[PDB]
């Protein structure tokens, strides 16, 4: 059982958010911490022209908006959009800091999540620096194929994903994803038809 | 410095490291936490080929090797090499977790640094994804103009970085860096005198 989590949750005010709604806006003054009770969200950044890139998918049990907790006057570092319908707990940093005194184990949990996120984001940095847009998309297709939800196909592995989700992962437009996917098909690397993509061998 | 910091340091061993020496090797079993008492280090990762990429620079007052602390059986996520001569304090994770029980404020200081690192690293992800090699270099020069080792100037400030270094942060060749540094000079954005660049 987890008494610490119930204790924490009891000090928050829980709300429901339909999918696609924005929970956090980049630039806002940060004064509250969030905790995903149910559902999943996408943490994303945009460029001066609206092109989006997902930094991470966050799910049940994950804290959100923790980056502004340690210093005053911080701004939210990214937008957070509900991927599915969510049930999110919210609490002011001020109240949260009071809880940390009563039981530091709650901070230990938050920090464990921050360390994992740093490891994963550093990994992305490596890829963005070493691969160009074509390689980024190819490697993404390979990783998707290696995932558990990836189905087995007569000629390799089959994955389901829209050209737009791929664009969000690599940080390019869906039209760009379209051109590269077309090129990859001509090189006999994949087979794209509808929302289904077959990765060969 | 303050009493809490000094309290933490009294439970550590302080070791000296010369320039270019490796403090942490990627893949090692993470069992120790470090604190930079004096000096500077670089955090590096690389691709299947051996090409190095500078993830970050850390300085006096920064903790290092904190990532493997929250879960046992983890490997160091990167290589950490001394940029200058360093004076680094170290303590076992086991002993550190004990200190947390006495005074959690020590964990707060650590977590604050991790939060900052996540912000900076995420920003780096944005730069690499949305900026062309030229855009990256212009930004990097500014990020470097913010370093503690940067010198002032009657026209902006100055850095003593090399073309290999810049290429390692941005993700490009020494040649390309030169090519781009040249352009930025024509456009009156910077001025290079040897290994010294004056960022306006
Ligand atoms: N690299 C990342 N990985 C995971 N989550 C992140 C990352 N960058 C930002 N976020 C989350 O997005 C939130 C935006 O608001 P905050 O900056 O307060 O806190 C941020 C973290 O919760
Ligand atoms: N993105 C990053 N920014 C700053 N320091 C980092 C980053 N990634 C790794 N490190 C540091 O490099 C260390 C490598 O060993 P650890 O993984 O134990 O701890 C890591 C952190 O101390």
């Amino acid at each position: 059982t987890d008494p610490t989590l119930e204790w924490f949750l009891s000090h928050c005010h829980i709300h429901k958010y339909p999918s696609k709604s924005t929970l956090i806006h980049q630039g806002e003054k940060a004064e509250t911490l969030y905790y995903i009770v149910k559902g999943s969200v996408a943490v994303l950044i945009k460029d001066e022209e609206g092109k989006e890139m997902i930094l991470s998918y966050l799910n049940q049990g994950d804290f959100i908006g923790e980056l502004g907790l340690f210093e005053e006057g911080q701004e939210r570092s990214a937008w957070v959009r509900a991927k599915t319908a969510c049930e999110v707990a919210e609490i002011s940093y001020k109240k949260f800091r009071q809880l940390i005194q009563v039981n530091p184990d709650i901070l230990m949990r938050l920090s464990a999540q921050m360390a994992r996120r740093l490891q994963v984001t550093s990994e992305k940095v490596g890829n963005l620096a070493f691969l160009d847009v074509t390689g980024r998309i190819a490697q993404t297709l390979l990783n998707l194929a290696k995932q558990p939800d990836a189905m087995t196909h007569p000629d390799g592995m089959q994955i389901k994903i829209t050209r737009q989700e791929i664009g969000q992962i690599v940080g390019c437009s869906r039209e760009t994803v379209g051109r590269i996917l077309k090129m990859l098909e001509d090189q006999n690397l994949i087979s794209a038809h509808g929302k289904t993509i077959v990765v060969y061998g």
